[PDB]
């Protein structure tokens, strides 16, 4: 019941107790593991609200004060009349940041109780939430000096009246399938490219083209606007030591912010709450520059090497992966816009591993994402046994909306 | 019921049907996933089950199931362990079982090779003396003098856990760790504590950073002796670069045969504690984790050094740097001298083959992701995009603590 897990570098280890309070489903069963698998009314709600009070009142060293007992008393009287309730900006604030706390995903958590929290709850337009992000988008990326920020939509009600961003992040690149047969720009977002064609963007059909956003609010069909470009910080990507490597034209933008999830914070399901912080240079230099189904890259950097591509053993590949991320790293640092390399990130997870530990009896972690996809047992997490389970408040996939939408 | 796996490079989905074969337990729950976690005497009230599912999985496989043949050898398996409290599997049955747990172990990204294993029985053998004789050919035919041929030697089974057979070494050839009163270690630092174990046995020590470590073998429950394998039987190949020459003055070699040692094999309820077995290297094992780990040979530094990189700050990439070179290293030197190696992209593309044949003819393929992911350069693997359902089929190869642990002392 109390759980060991082991650091096999470094002989430390630690015990978990922080699992007995997790509620929901892994996928997992005592027959089968799950964990390489990527998706695997008004008595609901309070026991939900109740969990979550209990443990923000423990949180602020009020637990069974009379304010502790009162606010469960007054939650507990507005769902029995509205079927719903409001959370305190207090609690509000403490619930995303535990959101981050605990996502089992994230190796930047270290940085969670850093969290800038934009209420937007009193939002009722697209041309509403487009104010909210672009503020978001100005506050998080501060000319590089990048920082953790969230925006929170109203929370869902009937759900047929949700808010939704339909980007996946509030910034990414266009992608369109050409006539020859390939792609150009970002295969990951071909069909979202289409889905704002059909809605009436000009699409300046080129490889880096920054997607309009598509706003959904309070359950309307979404409506496109573009980021003022001065808003959105790109980088161009070059090499310390092949000057040849600008000529690839390649670039990518400063700021990461994920705007399709789902965040639960006591029973309440925020279904807008696009959030931001900093890049880890793999994600753009291994996954956005490398994996065969997005820029694809490799072999166009292996050509420019000279390097032997006609034997995978030469590890051509693996040569010229390192040297795309020592650029992305390099152009980012050059032009003072924040990034953090794998080691760095890792090094700093654990540190973080051992404080969750110490402070709160354990650290959901999901390690099949947190060890980097390059050189993984050369970073720590690698080495590292970490225990996979889901607390709330939390973040959750949520299916992308135009499966969902009726117009 | 059926459960589906996605490859999100391809979008190809497969369909498992096979897990629902599965009993033994994963440790994990519907409340918390041990994926990541290393390491998450039978009565005959648990022993004719496990036979039958066994036998019945064999008869199946030739095609005979429900025959009499299968049906006699039901009875005469039953008779036996009601009689004898176990039984002895005969020849056919035993190749059968050491392939499927081979074809089983969801750790393993070689599993293409399966159906070619080299099965030798030793279940005849009494001393350690005679486990070191048959020990002896199976290093020298899996050698094949560099042309590697997958091999397992199967010795006795367990019979009261009293008298078990087992190799002290975890693989059977490893090199030696000392540590020294400064506190570095020369040699190999995940060897350090076998090393101990057998200079107090009597092992003569060289002492120095590639010492080839003796056999320690422990026949039918007895103290294990101590053997040294001829060094004629252990093929070594040194290391070099192909452009950088100062690489093979680092002193670098490695020996060919990976062959593991210490795990046990179960057919059928049957316990097999020593069953040694070898295939050949996958590149990034070598050049990945027993050269760069930094619990073990930790040499990302010096060479780095001597490639000269940027080393004051981590964002230069330097590690990852030099890791590749070494890595290229490790393949062209096994290459050169003609010693059977397989890079990692060849090696996890065959794998996604394989899994792939498996789903159509068998319904699954029970795969760790956690250990089948290349410990470099994983995202530019295709296992990295592959979903991978991990669970437990017999015949299988399980972990055992170390003997030293458990060992009574006969003196
Ligand atoms: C401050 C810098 C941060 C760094 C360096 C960072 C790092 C990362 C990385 C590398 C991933 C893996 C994503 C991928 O492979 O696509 C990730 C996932 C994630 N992080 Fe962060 N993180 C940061 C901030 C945040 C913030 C501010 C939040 C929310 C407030 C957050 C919540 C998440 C979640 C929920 C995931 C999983 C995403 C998914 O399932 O698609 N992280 N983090
Ligand atoms: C023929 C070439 C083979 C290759 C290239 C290969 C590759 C590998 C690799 C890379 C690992 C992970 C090792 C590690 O990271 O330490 C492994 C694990 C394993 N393989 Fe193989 N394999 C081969 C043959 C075999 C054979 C012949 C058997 C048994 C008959 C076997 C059974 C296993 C088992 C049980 C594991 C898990 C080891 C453990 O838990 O400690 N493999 N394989
Ligand atoms: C099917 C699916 C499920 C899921 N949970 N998430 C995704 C999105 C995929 C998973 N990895 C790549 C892509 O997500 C990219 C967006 C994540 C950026 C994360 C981030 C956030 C903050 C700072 C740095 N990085 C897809
Ligand atoms: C705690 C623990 C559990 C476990 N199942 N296995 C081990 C042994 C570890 C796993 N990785 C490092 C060490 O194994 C080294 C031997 C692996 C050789 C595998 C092999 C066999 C055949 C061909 C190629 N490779 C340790
Ligand atoms: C199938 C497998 O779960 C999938 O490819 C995962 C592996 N690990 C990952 N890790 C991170 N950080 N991000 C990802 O998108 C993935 N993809
Ligand atoms: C903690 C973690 O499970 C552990 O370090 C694993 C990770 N993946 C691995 N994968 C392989 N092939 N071999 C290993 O030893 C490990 N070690
Ligand atoms: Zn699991």
């Amino acid at each position: 019941r109390f759980l060991k897990v082991k650091n096999w570098e470094t002989d430390v280890v630690l015990t978990d107790t922080l699992h007995l309070k997790s509620t929901l489903e892994t996928g997992c069963t005592e027959h089968i593991c799950m964990g390489s698998i990527m998706l695997p009314t008004k008595d609901q709600l309070f026991p939900l609200a109740k969990e979550f009070l209990d443990q923000y009142y423990s949180s602020i060293k009020r637990f069974g004060s009379k304010a502790h007992m009162d606010r469960l008393e007054e939650v507990n009287k507005e769902i029995e009349s509205t079927s719903t309730y409001q959370l305190k900006d207090t609690e509000l604030i403490y619930g995303a940041k535990h959101a981050w706390r605990n996502a089992s995903r994230c190796v930047g958590r270290i940085q969670w109780s850093k969290l800038q929290v934009f209420d937007a709850r009193d939002c009722t337009t697209a041309h509403g939430m487009f104010n909210y992000i672009c503020n978001h988008v100005k506050y998080a990326t501060n000319k590089g000096n990048l920082r953790s920020a969230i925006t929170i939509f109203p929370q869902r009600t009937d759900g047929k009246h949700d808010f939704r961003v339909w980007n996946s992040q509030l910034i990414r690149y266009a992608g369109y399938k050409q006539p020859d047969g390939s792609t150009l720009g970002d295969p990951a977002n071909v069909q979202f490219t289409e889905i704002c064609i059909q809605q009436g963007w000009k699409a300046p059909r080129g490889r880096f083209d920054v997607l309009p956003l598509l706003l959904q609010a309070n359950g309307n069909d979404p409506e496109l606007f573009q980021i003022p470009p001065e808003l959105v910080l790109e980088v161009p990507i070059r090499h310390p030591k092949f000057d040849w490597f600008k000529d690839l034209g390649l670039k990518w933008y400063g700021l990461p912010a994920v705007s399709n999830m789902l965040l639960e914070i006591g029973g309440l399901e925020f279904s807008a709450c696009p959030f931001s912080g900093w890049y880890m240079g793999t994600e753009i230099g291994v996954r956005d520059y490398c994996d065969n189904s997005r820029y694809n890259i490799l072999e166009e950097v292996a050509k420019k090497m000279d390097l032997d591509m006609r034997k995978t053993s030469s590890l051509w590949k693996d040569q010229a992966l390192v040297e795309i991320n020592i650029a992305v790293l390099y152009s980012f640092q050059s032009d003072k816009v924040t990034i953090v390399d794998h080691h760095s990130a890792t090094e700093s997870f654990i540190k973080h591993m051992e404080n969750e530990y110490r402070c709160r009896g354990g650290c959901p972690a999901d390690w099949v994402w947190i060890v980097p996809p390059m050189s993984g047992s050369i970073t720590p997490v690698f080495h590292q046994e970490m225990l996979n389970y889901r607390l709330t408040p939390s973040f959750e996939y949520q299916p992308d909306p135009w499966n969902t939408h009726v117009w």
